[PDB]
């Protein structure tokens, strides 16, 4: 079934951001034996391999912005795969590598279906622009290039010239917030961006959350949706392996509730398991904890599900 | 009072399951102080001690189900005993033991109220018939033997003859599932039984949950209620010491609220507290928090409510 | 801005109960960081410094009451200070210390305004009166001699002769109980006063508490809101250095949802941040996981929202 199509990208990327190993994403999700599990799932999947990230010598930064060139082409080549696995009839799943990689992940994904939906699961925003952000980790500025409305407020960043801005702020969700800095609270706030912070999630239920979610982006009409989702975007206490932790986060449960809704709608056509760092945790346990915990939110996505499932058989005979 | 007038039993029985120790379930859970915290809530506690489960030896298996006359014997022995408690006019609390006495339970139940209505909260639906089970663990059938629609789909068991199906497939509600066998799922949507896996938990909220499955039950008349507890429908991080445990779990919390709402009805009559095994805590404190929260859901299920309880009394005098 | 103009006092005091270290409570709040952490919210911030509270030797029990002079007089000083800070237009923060101290914080605050509104956060409803206490520890009392409806039933304790209950039953709002005293139920229900214990959370959602919250003292029209946060309301697993903590309590989440509700009505008048014990950790870590929580509680009052928090600047500028 189309639902069930897979095409695998391994990004293992980590110049978007300071801390070393998260291009380690990709290896320990297989190791996990993510691909088997799929199949064992009734999933079609094809493995695409694990990108090549040629290193990039003398990459200067750009003001405060570490490694664009580096991060710029990682994106660029991302970009090309993702569209490849998209005119395959597969639903792109780029196992990370940092936040960064969405850039190339949507754009694309957008190259095949410039109708898409964004979901985006994460305790962080994401959408500091080269001159907004603090920091200069391009993990924690994806969205500001994908934005149509940010046009004119991204300089020219080397290794960038090849993105042209394939969503509008009307097109993305963002589910789990709740550490987001105060130039990308005004972005927030001046776009209209729709959102569920942690404090909505409270409010409402996650139930609800996913109701209103799926509403905004499908209720117009049946759309692709692509699911970018930063390991981050649920509590410590499930995901501890990570670079930027946040308590107070979504639960195992929550995560696997907003991933069965987004299963069930049945347009998923792009996956990103992003942030997953397994030189971070305190003990090994929680990097299995968190390698654990993403496999499950990824056989979620493809329709494994609590209440169970069964092939279309007579099991009673 | 009626719904605070109840006659323990012990059913220190193992055999429906691989791993030794749940046996000793009625053990630590009356060293817990059980007995006496149940009298301080107002009851009429009468203890008719632990069942004598006397060894069956060359109990050979019929095809892969192990133990079948142990398994068959210990709830026949159960139904009679659970039956005696039943015409004293009291509610039968049941320590267990593996879940496989839950035949014995309900069918003892059944035989002097059989009108009665099933609320299994569980992570397992334990509903595999003796020919879809692939473990051969009769713990993880017991449902399929109290089933009227699955007469003609039970084979002859040996130490299963007694058995006749008690239970109308609309007659059973189940909580806090989220391991369900592929066999399992097919006859759990063929035969339309009522559910709220942990699915339904986090869309509709504990709430919406208990209301629907008491209006579900009771809607057409008021009639007895029999709660089948297995301690691995809570989250492990609050009853770590059992044999299936399995995470994203009912809350401390929910459980509580689940056995606050059943008290109300005034209709309990008939309780399981199951699955406890005190030899599988990683640590002395795993088992003591799984026998705390074991005792802590009994006691809601005989009034200790969290706003309080009082006496009949002025207490300002 | 009104709801930003603070007015911290300390009041180091442990008589109220047998625990020593509670009197720790705003040193410890302190070296966190939370004066500079406010002025970095946009807060006016004015410290009143941390009361003195000179031993009172020879403080004999009135009954089983314990340190009644020493309690009496602790609050005495604290209704002044508070009547102090809320005469210079600021909103009175009390660091404590024990519950006991709430009679002086209530008393104080409503001096300068009769009108306020209680919003009570605890496991514990602190209502018994020096004559239905079994421990005779008055941080278990407080709200027995603020209550309007409870003169005639408060005896003549020594070093309470100053206290006028400043009020009605209506006028309280109580959120987290699961530890209630027989006396205290019956209180609680003879009185008609509004709570929502862990059951009513369990239910409703903390979304519909708040709105019902609000709703109920506000619904008139707009008055001075006085939140009284006992520490102890939250769950063990995020505030565990506590006097007496209870399981199942608020999450870290709902805490957060209370208090950035509350800010938002743009009344909050007053606020107690109750039984922080540095001494009651079993680790450094649990103390510094106690502290941090009743640091982010304490944020969200004056402000701090998960969604985000900016300037009115242009950052795209
Ligand atoms: O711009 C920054 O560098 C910061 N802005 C807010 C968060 S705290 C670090 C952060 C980015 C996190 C990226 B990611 O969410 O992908 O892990
Ligand atoms: O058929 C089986 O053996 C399996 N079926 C699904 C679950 S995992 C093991 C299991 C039984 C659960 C038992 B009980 O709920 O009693 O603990
Ligand atoms: O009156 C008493 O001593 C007891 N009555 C109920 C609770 S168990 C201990 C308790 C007081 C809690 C006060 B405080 O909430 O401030 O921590
Ligand atoms: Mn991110
Ligand atoms: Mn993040
Ligand atoms: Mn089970
Ligand atoms: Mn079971
Ligand atoms: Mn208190
Ligand atoms: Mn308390």
């Amino acid at each position: 079934a189309k639902s069930r199509t897979i095409g695998i990208i391994g990004a293992p990327f980590s110049k978007g951001q300071p801390r070393g190993g998260v291009e380690e994403g990709p290896t320990v999700l297989r190791k996990a034996g993510l691909l088997e599990k799929l199949k064992e799932q009734e999933c079609d999947v094809k493995d695409y391999g694990d990108l090549p990230f040629a290193d990039i010598p003398n990459d200067s930064p750009f003001q405060i912005v570490k490694n664009p060139r580096s991060v710029g082409k990682a994106s660029e080549q991302l970009a090309g795969k993702v569209a490849e696995v998209k005119k395959n009839g597969r639903i792109s799943l780029v196992l990370g590598g940092d936040h960064s990689l969405a850039i190339g992940s949507i754009s694309g994904h957008a190259r095949v279906h410039p109708d898409l939906g964004v979901i985006w699961v994460d305790a962080h925003t994401d959408i500091n622009t080269p001159l907004t952000t603090t920091s200069g980790n391009l993990h924690g500025q994806p969205v500001s290039f994908l934005l149509k409305e940010l046009k004119g407020k991204i300089p020219d960043v080397p290794g960038f010239s090849w993105v042209t801005p394939c969503i509008s702020a009307k097109d993305i969700v963002y589910i789990g917030l709740r550490d987001v800095d105060p130039g990308e609270h005004y972005i927030l706030k001046t776009l209209g961006i729709k959102y569920f912070s942690m404090t909505e999630v409270d409010r409402l239920g996650i139930g609800k959350v996913m109701e209103e979610t799926l509403s905004y982006l499908l209720g117009r009409k049946k759309r692709p949706i692509h699911l970018s989702f930063d390991v981050d975007g649920l509590d410590p206490s499930f995901t501890p392996a990570t670079g930027t932790p946040v308590v107070g986060g979504l639960t195992y449960r929550e995560g696997l509730y907003i991933t069965e809704e987004i299963y069930k709608t049945g347009l998923l056509s792009g996956l990103d398991i992003m942030e997953v760092n397994p030189s971070l945790g305190k003990t090994p346990e929680e990097v299995t904890r968190t390698v654990n915990t993403a496999v499950a939110i990824t056989l979620a996505c493809f329709g494994l599900a609590r209440e169970g499932n069964h092939k279309p058989i007579d099991y009673l005979n």
